[PDB]
């Protein structure tokens, strides 16, 4: 019988384990496995915004110290996936790949779904030409006078196209729609570039080519009318996706799949807490999820404190 | 004319100013000086819930790599007290002892007043019986076997005055009113507790000793009748003063003096944006702050921008 159990090893769920574990309830963290343990940060190279750090600090290293704290104040880390929870009955039921357990409390920390397509030849161009993140890889020799790709019409990605033509001699901007839903100075800016072709009413069926990118196969979202593209590189700059699916109809979700929150962290479900990027639709940051998860975190123990829920041993 | 002015050197201000100057808007921050430079972080011993700093890490050292940072990315940081802000007028007027600057948008990250009572024998027993910290120093020769006092009847309070009866003596808890605020959980605690006296309608006039403390002198709040109480130690568990005197009558305050905020940061003034303690009824860590400040510097860049404020060069 857990006290807490959090979803999660982003910045919001080690926060969360950190609040937690010095408020001596020995949280479980399912940190996952398959969902990639230590969430989005292991994905990206140097981290300058997060204070504390004003030499920049590795992605990695940041999380391994936030596991290492952790580890520290007494949470029980498993590098286990949740395959399925039951929050219509308390206590709550937790199951993962090798065990399952009740809590009086769970902080869902899941933040985005991996930033990828899945293409059937993903795996084979991911680090070949096939990018993420056009600011972290853009001034590669790579795409040095390339044509390049970057999927997405949003604010994010025609910044990312914009910063390419620093490099790329020709960009390719895909869209899955007629109009791009980045700010009209954004698209004056990309539709002016003499080195950008946007492509309205695109989608991507899969990438070819030899030992890197060659090109992408294409079709048209309206006809399904397939082409080909000539490209050494893609960038990913597609929109935020809530990694919601565990709670899906269990609690209150919007229309993009964000958890619904109130006072900072509470769901819908009573002893039920939400943080980090799960939740958010404005910041999107590291520090702005180690904050949610400290709400969160505070938000359980106030819950566990108020009905006499937390016993001196487990 | 500056895109961003920032007020206070908490994480809250200093987070914001990362994030301003990354985006290349050239904040300006008025860290304080009599204010005390760094916030509430300075006044404190080892930080153990800021994650990424597994080992721990000093206050101050914290605030230092903080401004670091801030430094290191473009902020001007002036150690200089605001006087006197207008934000009646646009742009902004932000006068400081030094000088007068006009801003485009404004991030107050003013944080909590001092955790003192500002007595007249304060400043002679700081360190020497008088401590704004139970959890910091309770456990010092000091207060070993002494009769103490802890202000306040707060949650902290009567979690700080049963913490000392470790160490202590006795402990006496004045509190001003008649009843504690705490749980009732807290006070039976509290008054069962046999080295607990809980002092109702009880104020501080001053602190009397010779090298350290050995007393205060007091009085009934209902009546003013005086009397003095013997002991080697005072600990404040006071509450949590926002300070927002800059800013009273210029945006909505609640009663308790915060700042009411929309969408994460957003004050009663378009352009004026609020961080930190400063409208923090719940939280009150580092790590909330921080997030906070991010919170309203993306919030002034996005008012920036949506109203065409920024330039090539200031
Ligand atoms: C390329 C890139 C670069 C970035 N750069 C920066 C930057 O420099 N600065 C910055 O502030 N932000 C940056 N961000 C954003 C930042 O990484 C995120 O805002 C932040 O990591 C979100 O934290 P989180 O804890 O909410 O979620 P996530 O980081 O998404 O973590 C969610 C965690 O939950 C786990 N999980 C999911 N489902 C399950 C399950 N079923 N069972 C168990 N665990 C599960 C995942 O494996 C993961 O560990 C970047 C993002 C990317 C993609
Ligand atoms: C003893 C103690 C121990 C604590 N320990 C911890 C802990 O271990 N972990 C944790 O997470 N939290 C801790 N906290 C809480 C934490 O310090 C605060 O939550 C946090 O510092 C608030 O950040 P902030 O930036 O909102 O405000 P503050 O830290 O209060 O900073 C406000 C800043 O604004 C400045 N300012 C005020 N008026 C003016 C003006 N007119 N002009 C210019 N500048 C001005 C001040 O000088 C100050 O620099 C502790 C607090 C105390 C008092």
């Amino acid at each position: 019988m857990e006290n807490v159990v959090i979803i999660g090893s982003g910045p919001a769920g080690y926060t969360a384990a950190i609040y937690a574990a010095r408020a001596n309830l020995k949280p479980v963290v399912f940190e996952g496995f398959r969902n990639g343990r230590g969430g989005q940060l292991m994905t990206t190279t140097e981290v300058e915004n997060f204070p504390g750090f004003p030499e920049g600090i590795t992605g990695p290293d940041l999380m391994d110290r936030m596991r290492k704290q952790a580890e520290r104040w007494g949470s029980e880390l498993y590098t286990e996936d949740v395959e399925q929870v039951d929050l219509s009955v308390r206590p709550f039921v937790i199951r993962s790949s090798d065990r399952e357990l009740r809590a009086h409390s769970v902080i869902i920390a899941t933040g985005a779904t991996a930033k990828r397509l899945g293409l059937p030849s993903e795996n084979t161009f991911w680090s070949r030409g096939i990018s993420a993140c056009a600011i972290c890889d853009g001034a590669s020799p790579l795409f040095k006078n390339a044509e390049v790709a970057v999927v997405g019409g949003g604010d994010s990605a025609t910044e990312e196209a914009v910063y390419v033509t620093k490099y790329a001699k020709h960009v390719h901007l895909l869209v899955r729609g007629e109009r791009m839903r980045a700010s009209k100075a954004m698209q004056d800016r990309v539709l002016a570039n003499p080195r950008i072709t946007v492509h309205f009413n695109t989608g991507i069926e899969d990438a070819f080519g030899g030992e890197v990118l060659q090109g992408l196969r294409l079709f048209d979202t309206r006809t399904g009318e397939k082409r080909s593209l000539d490209v050494q590189g893609m960038f990913y700059g597609i929109g935020h996706t809530p990694n919601s699916k565990l709670v899906a109809g269990q609690v209150e979700l919007d229309e993009a799949g964000y958890v619904k929150v109130a006072h900072g962290a509470a769901t819908s479900v009573p002893g039920v807490f939400s943080a980090g990027d799960l939740h958010d639709t404005e910041w999107r940051q590291a520090i702005t999820a180690a904050g949610s998860g400290c709400m969160a975190a505070l938000s359980a123990e106030r819950y566990l404190t108020a009905n006499n829920l937390v016993r001196e041993f487990k």
